[PDB]
Formats: structure tokens, sequence, C-alpha cells
């Protein structure tokens, strides 16, 4: 009965809660430029895109179509430019600020009107331990600025949209253990400092990041909007 | 299996959060000056206490010999003295703080050894819109520095006890249909203002608050502790 | 001695910072469409240009020519487009975006270097109360998601620069009474809910707000930075 | 002309900021167990007081004798016992929240009257890291809940009070070289982890703290109440 759209839905966090939403009896698509053997695995429907390129819009409207409506929206769909701000190039800035924080305007913009008709919505964006820090001995000031900005995303359409019946929030994952955090993972002066102040002393498996995004794509959410939910083993409070 | 404890569990939000608890399989215990009727219907042990007065370590003791165990904690037990700073006495000032956030710390600090034993363990303090802002057009000082308190103390529990898997989050509701805020709905000019900031427009049922504390209580947050989540229809995000 | 750079130096909130830093004795630039008679007025040197369109790393280069060195960067350039999210253009969302977070990252870039060889910077961004909030009854969700990604921005260079002996900050002035705002106070709907949510009970004058900015581009900020520092009457804290 | 009060005006942090406060003519009174000397150092009226047990109203009222009438209150008057949660006794749990937010408390109310009548006022309470995180490697949860109790105080004393002309605010300094950081410097395993996430790559000297209080004590805080402040060299934004 639930639709949902997981964007970054082939690896990962993304892949995680795409599992999570299957699993709640949700049809599920996920879109990612070749998500036909994650999809099968998974029990959803591929829709292949690459989201640094193409209209957001468009996706949207496959996804409609796809999944027979659209009540649910999460958008995953990584990349960074890990350089300093004085090496990074203003195409690269946007290169990281499009995908994250643009794409994410765009999608949700389209997908807006499908969730209203249905009286009934969610929209999740993925903030970061960075929504509240600036990566600490990661050089990451693009991708910093636009887990923050997604914070203002989200109250901003959380305001606007409540009365349609759309939550909007922001999970907020501290350190999981993907391929996109490889290289935090590889260097010592980078995975030491950072464990040292994660209470918990270990990275999060990319599943106990989805059962919390479940939840904000669910009834549970149903008074829950404009907020930002982190889930990091204890890391911003240490 | 989970035995649980909630304080204020009579009345309310607690009482509904009792009731999530028991839908979710755990044996609940709750705790008020005349918790008798309330347990009976449901489904819970009656332990009778006056929480301004009674040692918090007893309560505790009692609800580990009553339930057989103890591996969740909440304490919803409510009271104000709504005055302004210059009007209110360092009684009143006292009374509030003693029973939001000394009795926190006290019933939290009786119960960690039993969660820690047990190896699994979840602490909900509950906050409020007035741990981010001062209550707007209500007069609540004590109340505002008690909530804002225990964010605090929520970040210190969650960083020391995580290692022994204890999670340690404040659920912060927003403006709840209970009789605790009957003034604030009986006051045109308190009410009115307030719900204009509300962006779904409505207060929320205590059983829709219920539904985000048994996520808090439950394996849902295994990586997610030391933090604040807020359940305000939008409200501090307008 | 300090040379600095303030852009929307010609009217309301900029205007008074550049005032305020020629009290100070620094030597300022002022940079804008039509700067001739505000510089003037101000003891300032004028710099047109227009930074929806023109290569901010050229008013940079300007400034320091101008100026004889670089010091101190204030961007308060402003522009808004106040339509609901499913109304707004990528267009409209592309201009918002440019002009407050695209154009600040590029002219602390540029500005960097030179603040560098000096051994001494001071970066100032101008925030919002909708760094932290939506806007309230005011539908601009491009400006909220800007000035909200303007404090990760802030922290994220201020983490980069500090031994650089740069200073960057957010300053988040409230509701302020400038041409920019008339908009808000011309309509009862959004002044009147607004102001009675300023403990002062009133809007700040530009020069207020100024004599904070002053003290974020000066000796008084040598251990301050990537902080937000809010100056609104009390609106936030309400 | 401006009389301010500076409890824990000996040494450290308050001792600067009383030295900030002559330097720009207000005349200065500070309380401390043995102020005799500092005061006789710095230019200042000396009240002995022991602050954790005599009544804050008592000290109040000398300064206004001492000082003909009182404008400013600045709570510097430090203690902690670090222990953690499991170790600490509610005795020393009572004796860290009263000192520092009890006393916060009780010495505002009894000020907050004088600087009505003049029409004109400033308190400044003071934070810590503390007030967003919970110390990390240092055991501190009476500590951190009060520092963190603080902002609420400061947001509702800044809402009640606006109309008055009194500004509240919270200066929550980062690490600070003073005699009560002692033995964070002494330990490597606190020391070391602690420094890696100052930007700046040193702790602050007391006067440099003491630059930015001066600010919160003066006409620059005009427009700005209700908010932390924090100087902290970059950590929390690391
Ligand atoms: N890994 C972490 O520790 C961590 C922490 C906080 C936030 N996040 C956020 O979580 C989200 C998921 O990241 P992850 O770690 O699971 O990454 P991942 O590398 O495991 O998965 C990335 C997903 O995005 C997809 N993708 C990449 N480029 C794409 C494109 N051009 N078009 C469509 N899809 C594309 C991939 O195919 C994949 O399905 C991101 O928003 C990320 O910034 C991750
Ligand atoms: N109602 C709201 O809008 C709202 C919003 C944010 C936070 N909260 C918080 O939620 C919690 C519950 O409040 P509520 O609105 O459900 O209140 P409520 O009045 O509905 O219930 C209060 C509970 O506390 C109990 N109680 C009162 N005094 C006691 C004592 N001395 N000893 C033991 N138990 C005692 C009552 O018997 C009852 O079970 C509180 O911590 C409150 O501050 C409420
Ligand atoms: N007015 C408020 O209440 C308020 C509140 C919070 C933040 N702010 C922020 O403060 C800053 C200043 O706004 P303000 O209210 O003083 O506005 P303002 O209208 O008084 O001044 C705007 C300045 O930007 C300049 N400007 C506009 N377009 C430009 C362009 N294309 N190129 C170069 N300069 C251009 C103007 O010429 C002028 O000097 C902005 O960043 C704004 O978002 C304002
Ligand atoms: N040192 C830091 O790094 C740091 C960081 C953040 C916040 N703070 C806060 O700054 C404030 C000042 O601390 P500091 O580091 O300057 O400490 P300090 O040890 O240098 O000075 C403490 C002052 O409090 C006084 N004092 C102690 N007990 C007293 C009593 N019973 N009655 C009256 N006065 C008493 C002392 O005599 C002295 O003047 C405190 O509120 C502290 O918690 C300090």
């Amino acid at each position: 009965e639930r639709k949902a759209l997981v964007t970054g839905g082939s690896r990962g966090i993304g892949r995680a809660i795409a599992e999570a939403l299957v699993a709640r009896g949700y049809r599920v698509a996920i879109a990612s430029r070749n998500p036909e053997e994650a999809a099968q695995s998974l029990g959803a429907v591929p829709l292949p895109t690459d989201l640094e390129k193409d209209d957001p819009k468009g996706l949207v409207k496959r996804a409609l179509e796809a999944l027979g409506g659209l009540h649910v929206l999460v958008h995953a769909a990584a990349v960074n430019v890990r350089k300093p701000a004085l090496e990074l190039s203003y195409e690269e800035w946007r290169r990281v600020l499009y995908l994250h924080l643009d794409v994410a305007f765009l999608l949700a913009q389209a997908a807006a009107p499908h969730m209203a008709e249905a009286g009934w919505g969610r929209v999740l964006f993925i903030g970061s331990v960075t929504t509240f820090t600036a990566g600490g001995p990661v050089p990451i000031p693009a991708y910093t600025t636009a887990k923050t900005a997604l914070l203002g995303l989200t109250r901003a359409l959380a305001k606007e949209w409540a009365r349609l019946g759309i939550r909007v929030n922001l999970l907020c994952p501290g350190y999981v253990e993907t391929e996109f955090t490889l290289p935090l993972r590889q260097n010592p002066e980078l995975y030491e400092p950072i464990t040292a102040r994660i209470p918990m002393g270990r990275w999060a498996r990319p599943e106990e990041i989805a059962r919390v995004a479940a939840v904000l794509c669910g009834d549970e959410a149903e008074y829950l909007t404009g907020q930002a939910v982190a889930v990091d083993g204890g890391f911003l409070a240490y």
C-alpha cells in the first residue's frame, strides 16, 4: 500500500532503508545508475538514473508510474569531493551542492503533489554529523555546507506542507560502515580520532540507521516534522 | 521480556507511553501517587509513590522486585509552578527543578546497574519545546530551565553508559492535549498565538507522542543515544 | 590600518557595518551596483559590481588594489524571491542560493590568501533567524535554506583557516528596519505575529546590528570563530 | 557610571572580566571568599562571601550599597566535582547545581529590580562547551547539566526582562588557561584529545574571553539577548 522512492538505494544506507521499507510492506523503487541487480535482490522496482545529470522531475514521474502512486521519498544518492576550501574549484563545489541539496529540493518539489493527493506523505532527507559540525579531521567544506543547508530546507518544506499531510525530516547518521566512508576508515589519523569520540566505541551498520529511517517514513512520525534526528552512537553528545 | 518503569504513568503522555510499551510486549510498572486504577486498566503493575518526597532509589528497587528486572526507565511525572521569575520563590524553583531534573538523575543513577547487568537499557527523559525556547507567552522559567537542563543530563549519561548497552535520550513533545496543559488551552491569549506557530495546525494526542517514545525504548534506538527528538507538529521549525 | 570589503554596503545593515568599521579606523570599500553616493557619504571606496553576475574573484582583486590590502570581508549583498516551494522555479531557487551562499564561498575563498599573508583576518557572513527557523508566516524556503547553509560554511571555513589567523563567523540579525524587509512590515498578518515574539517589542535599527558586527571584525573575536551570533531582541529565545 | 558585580572575580575568567569592565570605566565590585588582594590590585570593591553557603540576596544588597547602584551582574564563581554519574553522590550533584545554577537564578532575581530602576541592565551567566556537549574525555555530568541548564535560564530571564531594559546572555568559553582546568592540562589523555579538536591549536587566555564578556556587558548588546555566545577557538565547530 505505501509507495516509496529511494535514491541511492542500491548500496549502503539507501539500500538498507529500501530493505527496511520493503519489510514494512511498502512497494519500493530504488534509483541509482545501475540499480537492476540490487532491485532484484531487494524486491524493488529499478529506476536507472544519473542524478548528477538527469532532470529530477523525470525520475519522480517514472516512480509514480512504476509504483502506482508516491507517498515516500528518501534521497540517499551520494557523492563528494574531499578537498579543502582553498583547493576546491567552483565546479566541484557545485557538484556536491547540486546532488545533495538542489536535487533534494527538486525531488521533493516534484513528489509533494502526489503525497498531497494521497493526503499522506513522508520526505526523508539524509543529513550528517556535519549538519552540526565541520567534519573534524576530514576536509569536506562543500559536503558540510550541503548537509547543514538540508536542515534549513527540511524546516522550510515541513512548515509549508504540514497541512497537506506531509512530514519532512532530516535523518543524520553518524559514522557508518559503507563504501562512501572507506577513505575515513583507511586513514588512522582520521578513523582513530573520530572513533575515540563515539561513546558506543564503534561505527554503525547501515541497517541500524535504517531502523530509524523506517520510523520517519511511517505512522510513527505523524506528529514529527521539520526535525533532524541524529543516529550517531553518541558522537555529537560526547 | 523487557521490563519498564514509567513514572507519571497514570495519565497523559506517561500513560500513553506505558500503553505503547505494553503493546510491544514489555512488562510495565507505572508509578504515581494513586496508580491502581490506571494500572489495572493498562495491564501494568502499580507502584504508589510521591516522587516529590519519596527516595527515588526506593522506587527503582520496588520496580526491579515487581518486574523481575529493569531495562527501561521513562520519567514522565509532572508538576509546575507557572509564575514569572520575579514572583517565584526559591522553594517553588526547587520544587520544579527537583521533580523534573534531580529525580531524573536519581532514578537513572539507580536504574543503570540493572540495565548494565542485562547488557541492554533505555532511559527516556521527557523534554519540551522549552528545552529550546522559553515557552513564549507562558511564564515558566523554572520549567524551561529544568527541561533544558535535561538535555545536558541526557548527553552526559549517554556518553558514560553507551558501552554498557544503555541508550539515553530526551523525547521533546510539542503542545499535547493533557490535563497538564489545560491552563494553556483555556486562555486564548496563550492558545491562539501558540497554535498559530504549529504547522500541523493542531495539538498532539498523547498516543501520537507515545509512538515515538516506544521507538526510543526499543531496538530501533540501538545506535541512537544522547539526543533530543522533538515531536511537535513543526512548532520549532516554524 | 585594517582594510575591509563590505558587499551590500550602500544600504541597510551593510551600510551600517561599513559605517561602524570606518568609525574603528578601518579603511573600507563598499560594493554594490551603484555605491558612489553612499561611499562618498561614508568615507569609503566605491566598488561598482553586480554580484548576481560578476565574478566574485574580480571584486576581491579590485578591493585589494583599492585598499592596499584586505583583512576583513563582510558579505551583506541581498536579494530574495518570496515564493512557496511549490511555486518557486529552479531558476529562482538558484538565484537566491547563488548570491547568498555560492558568492559567500567564492568571496571568502578569494580573500583568504590576503588575510593569511597579513596573519590576521575576519570573515563575517550574514545569517538570519531563518538560520534556525523557517521564517514563520513568511514564505521564504530558498532564503531559509541559504541562511542555514551559511552556518555550515562558517564552521567549515573557520576550522580550516583558524591557524592562518582568520576568524569566520555568522552574524544572525533578527528583524531589522531596512528596505529588504518592507514587505514584512506592510502586511499586518506578517508584522504583528512576528513582533509579538520579540521580547524587546520592537524591530532593530541597522546600527544596533552593526555594533556586534564590528566586534566580530575586530580583536574582540581573537578566540571567537566558527559561530553564529544572533542579535534578535530575544526572538529566538522567546 | 555603570556599576557591576562580578562573582568569582578574584581569579581566572572572572578576574579578567572585572579587569575589562574597570577598563571600560565601570565601577566594579568582586565577590569571592578572600577578594581583598585582587580587589586592591584590580581597583575594585571587595565583597567577601562564600556563595556555596551565603544567601545570594545578601550579596546583591551589599553590592548595591557598595557601588551606589547595580547595572551589571556576572556570575563566574566556580566549583566542580569531577566524578562519573554512578560514583557521584546526591550531595555532590547538588553542590555543583547549587553554585552554578541555583545561585545564578537567585543573584539575577535579586539584581533585576535595580537594573529595572535604572532602565538598563546586563546579566551575564557563564556557560561552557558543555552547554552543548558532555565534556568528552572528562567525567563531569553535574557540571554539564548545570551549564546546559543555564541556557534555559538565560532564555527565560531574557524573555521576561527584555522590556525592562535588561539583556541576559550566556558566555560560553572553550578551554581556558585557569586554575579551574589544571586537572585537564595535567593529564595527556585529556589535554591532547581535546586540544586536537581546537582549530586555533591552543587554549585561551582569560583576557581573550573577557574581551567578549565586556561586549555583552555594554551597549553593543542593546539588541542581543537570550543567547549563548561561544568563544572557543573553533572547538564546537570542528
Ligand atoms: N556513510 C556514512 O557514514 C554517512 C554518514 C552520514 C550521512 N551519510 C549520507 O547517507 C547517504 C548515503 O550514503 P552511503 O554511505 O550509503 O553511500 P554509498 O556509497 O553506500 O551509496 C551511495 C548510493 O548513491 C548512489 N549514487 C551515486 N552516484 C549516483 C548518481 N549520479 N545517480 C544516482 N545514484 C547515485 C549509488 O549507486 C548508491 O546506491 C548520503 O546522502 C550520505 O551523504 C552517509
Ligand atoms: N502536556 C504537554 O503538552 C507536554 C509537552 C512537553 C513535555 N511534557 C512533559 O511530559 C511529561 C508528562 O506530562 P503530561 O502532560 O502527560 O502530564 P499529566 O498531568 O497528564 O500526567 C502527569 C503524571 O505525573 C503524575 N504525578 C504528578 N505528581 C506526581 C508525584 N508527586 N509523584 C508521582 N507521580 C506524579 C500523575 O499522577 C500523572 O501520571 C512531563 O515530564 C511534562 O513536563 C508535557
Ligand atoms: N533586514 C533584515 O531584517 C535582515 C535580517 C536578517 C538577515 N539580513 C541579511 O542582512 C543582509 C543585508 O540586508 P539588508 O536588510 O541590509 O538589505 P538592504 O536592502 O538594506 O541592502 C541590500 C545591499 O545589497 C546590495 N545589493 C543588492 N543587489 C546587489 C547586487 N546584485 N550586487 C551587489 N550589491 C547588491 C544593495 O545595493 C545594498 O547595499 C542580507 O544578507 C540579508 O539577507 C537582513
Ligand atoms: N577555565 C575554563 O576553561 C572554563 C571554560 C568554560 C566555562 N568556565 C566557567 O568560567 C567561570 C570561571 O571559572 P575559572 O576557570 O575562571 O575559575 P577560577 O578557578 O580561575 O576562578 C574561580 C572564582 O570563583 C571563586 N570562588 C570559588 N568558590 C567560591 C565560593 N564558594 N564563593 C565565592 N567565590 C568562589 C574564586 O575565588 C575565583 O575568583 C565558571 O563559571 C566556570 O565554570 C571556565
